[PDB]
């Protein structure tokens, strides 16, 4: 009966490279900064 693997429980979360990525958008990797009104304003 497993129930507590060697989850992230009381090690870490990270990933949050692999988040952000969801998050905005990476059709083919274009950088990701905040602020696309600009970028596209220049």
């Amino acid at each position: 009966a497993i129930g507590n693997m060697e989850q992230p429980h009381m090690d870490s979360r990270i990933g949050w490279l692999h988040n952000l990525g969801d998050q905005i958008g990476k059709p083919y990797n274009s950088s990701g900064l905040g602020g696309p009104s600009i970028k596209d304003k220049y």
